[PDB]
């Protein structure tokens, strides 16, 4: 997911002082790439695993600045206004409540200091949402949902964060690659399969989806975006 990672450094504008806070870090790719730019990166991940996997992978780029652990977004333990930036790649629709992890990120966020969300996202259509939302519940129970941009634009609102919409694009996804990386089992695909076959033709241009006659999917789109945030006040 270069394209994204580099979309997010550019836009955070990283200077030499500036500290750093990765939500849901993963394997660290996040956070590693930022440690060039920036005085400290912190990530934080929900699995003890995760945090074990970035911090060995750090130690084997011999990166020092980034540290990496265990905690969830709805419960950050740090102070009121620590961090310059915060990011948050392709995790938030993973959130048991997504509205409580934005209040902690603008608590934590410094004034001016900048939010940047990269995640796929559900259109405006509440049809559209639910065929994108449970496409992704069938592929990984770990899904819990994917926010419309309304949604985003109000929960910043609601926590006093400046909106602005950086850039859209369709995330293409090559489907026999997306199915081995799930590690769905048979009868989970084949619900998938009947789910793209029966699309509405709607969904069908929105997701971009493709199929081989024999109704055996190919590839298909989601809506990725990049968000800022920014404190400010009310």
């Amino acid at each position: 997911h270069h394209h994204s990672l580099g979309l997010m450094i550019k836009t955070a504008e990283c200077r030499a002082e500036h500290r750093v806070l990765d939500i849901g870090a993963g394997a660290g790719h996040t956070a590693l790439a930022f440690s060039p730019y920036v005085q400290e990166c912190i990530g934080v991940d929900a699995t003890k695993e995760m945090v074990e996997v970035a911090s060995s992978f750090a130690q084997e780029k011999g990166v020092e600045n980034v540290r990496f652990q265990q905690g969830t977004a709805e419960s950050l333990p740090f102070p009121d206004d620590s961090f310059d930036i915060i990011t948050c790649r392709y995790a938030a629709h993973h959130f048991s409540d997504v509205r409580k992890a934005v209040r902690e990120v603008a608590r934590v966020l410094k004034q001016d200091g900048r939010f940047l969300l990269v995640d796929h996202y559900a259109p405006e259509d509440p049809v559209l949402d639910e065929f994108v939302n449970h496409l992704n519940r069938l592929r990984d129970p770990s899904h819990v949902r994917e926010s419309s941009l309304s949604e985003w634009q109000a929960m910043f609102s609601a926590n006093q964060l400046a909106y602005q919409d950086i850039q859209k694009w369709n995330l293409p996804i090559q489907y026999d690659s997306w199915i081995k990386r799930g590690g769905t089992p048979a009868d989970r695909e084949k619900q998938i399969i009947t789910h793209l076959n029966h699309a509405s033709d709607e969904a069908r241009d929105t997701f971009c989806i493709t199929l081989n006659q024999n109704g055996q999917p190919i590839s298909f789109c989601l809506k990725a975006i990049l968000i800022q945030g920014i404190k400010r006040e009310g």
